[PDB]
């Protein structure tokens, strides 16, 4: 498969803990997981990262 979301390469998982989308206060930032690339979240409401 070749899952488009450029927090992969083109179609390939970046290096499991690579942000998609830099949101800070609640949601802290998108990491794709070397699994999977639709921008995944982390709740992560209070702790940092």
């Amino acid at each position: 498969e070749c899952e488009s979301g450029p927090c992969c390469r083109n179609c390939k998982f970046l290096k499991e803990g690579t942000i998609c989308k830099r949101a800070r206060g609640d949601d802290m930032d998108d990491y794709c997981n070397g699994k999977t690339c639709d921008c995944p979240r982390n709740p992560h409401k209070g702790p940092a990262t």
